[PDB]
């Protein structure tokens, strides 16, 4: 028993972190096979900043301007290309610690672990969600750019995120490993405001299931609801609309706990309309929305 | 910016996790040099359970009854001894991945990362505190015993915790790596109730500092207080008494933010007396107490 916000073991990804220095800029790169991936803004300076023309900036860069260091050993850069907002530095040595890996573009509501790094050295690991507004609520200081977000399926790391941008509101933006930003965000120091940070309804329900499974049951009530009725209450409270797909996704948790999804929706509805009344659910005073149904099943079953 | 509940990178510790099987019991061991550490209850059965005499139970065990498996390779057990509530299995091979390590007995309020494992395979990593009642609020299913809690100081892992017991209230108990339980707890299926789960006052303050440092400032007020006045309010709310040592420990954070510790105490006092009024601090609706002052400094500075 016990339910905890749990990151994947970072080992496989620690073995992929290098330092990338271009000029006076130092940040993090991912080393997979003979390619190192980093944010293209590594090449930026004091001024370019507001409106860097990355293609033009890059013309002034050679292979030898990209200093790539794996612990205390330098990697030889034998090629460099720009793919969207990431650089791909070809090194002459394949990372011997390259795990099985995929690059996946996650959807909003999907969760992942982030290995926070500075100078290609891992500092910590935490669990995130891609927010419905395509931000993430991270922990990222200067030098943390190139830190990646990932999922592990047993021995295969699925990289979903590279850190690029802090918004003036102190939320975070970045790319998949093809260098495409999540959401409308750009690697440019400009007026970028996040949209509404909506709650991931399906995740709150998953977490309501995890709670029951671990003995926290006070919020179970006698009520049920429909999708349409529940979604009126979701709207008012800036919750993602709940779809039959979401109900379907909660099936297993429904099954195991013998609580119908729509009954749990009615439990969530009362929590929204009435608050927690100073009580807690799995040691939280608000409705957690960064556990997927998959995350709950994983942690409640004990998958490795 | 952003502040997140952050575990240490698990890599160094993943490389230390093996499976220990005695009879039909499978749980986790720590492999450091040529010794594997596991809970002594690995040798327990259906009945012993309520009052196992571990010395007597162990007489019926030989080296060859302890099956130790590192991934898909078996380790040869060449000796076994009981140290308090852990077993130390001598293997014929030193773990090639043994990091620099220490065994440290932590104090209540001290935080650590736990690598949740099943069958010597890491499932996840989360951050814990040793509670003032010597419990931890973990996530531990069957097979998770022998999972360890640790801190890293750069390249040196300080192991502080091995998982042994779930209390009927679904909180967790275990030992340091010398096999001594934190608190009054025993590896025996009996009436063990946790005492009052008090809040780690110094940690809440550290976290109040982390908040200010990351822009969450609404709870700053015009008030100050004394230790004695603040401690009357702490008592009433089951908070650890705050000592000058704690004030001293918060010095650096005081310095950096230019908020006197006693002013922040007065901020915490009003939060206790008035609640959050439906507001949040670093995306929490209650007062987080599993960040040390050291943890705040680390994450706010970016130590690796
Ligand atoms: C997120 C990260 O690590 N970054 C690298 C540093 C960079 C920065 O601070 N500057 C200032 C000096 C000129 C380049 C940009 C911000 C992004
Ligand atoms: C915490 C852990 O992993 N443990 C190992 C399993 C054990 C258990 O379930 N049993 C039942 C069968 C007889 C031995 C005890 C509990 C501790």
């Amino acid at each position: 028993s016990g339910f905890r916000k749990m990151a994947f073991p970072s080992g496989k990804v620690e073995g992929c972190m290098v330092q990338v220095t271009c000029g006076t800029t130092t940040l993090n790169g991912l080393w997979l096979d003979d390619v190192v991936y980093c944010p293209r803004h590594v090449i930026c300076t004091s001024e370019d900043m507001l409106n860097p023309n990355y293609e033009d900036l890059l013309i002034r860069k050679s292979n030898h301007n990209f200093l790539v260091q794996a612990g205390n050993v330098q990697l030889r850069v034998i090629g460099h290309s720009m793919q969207n907002c990431v650089l791909k530095l070809k090194v002459d040595t394949a990372n011997p610690k390259t795990p099985k890996y995929k690059f996946v573009r996650i959807q909003p509501g999907q969760t992942f672990s982030v290995l926070a790094c500075y100078n290609g050295s891992p500092s910590g690991v935490y669990q995130c969600a891609m927010r419905p507004n395509f931000t993430i609520k991270g922990s990222f200081l200067n030098g943390s750019c190139g830190s990646v977000g990932f999922n592990i399926d047993y021995d295969c790391v699925s990289f979903c995120y590279m850190h690029h941008m802090e918004l003036p509101t102190g939320v975070h933006a970045g790319t998949d490993l093809e260098g495409n930003f999540y959401g409308p965000f750009v690697d440019r120091q400009t007026a970028q405001a996040a949209g509404t940070d909506t709650t991931i309804t399906v995740n709150v329900l998953a977490w309501l299931y995890a709670a029951v499974i671990n003995g926290d049951r006070w919020f179970l009530n006698r009520f049920t609801t429909t999708l349409n009725d529940f979604n009126l209450v979701a709207m008012k409270y800036n919750y993602e609309p709940l779809t039959q797909d979401h109900v379907d996704i909660l099936g297993p948790l429904s099954a195991q706990t013998g609580i119908a999804v729509l009954d749990m929706c009615a439990s969530l509805k009362e929590l929204l309309q009435n608050g927690m009344n100073g009580r807690t659910i799995l040691g939280s005073a608000l409705l957690e929305d960064e556990f997927t149904p998959f995350d709950v099943v994983r942690q409640c079953s004990g998958v490795t």
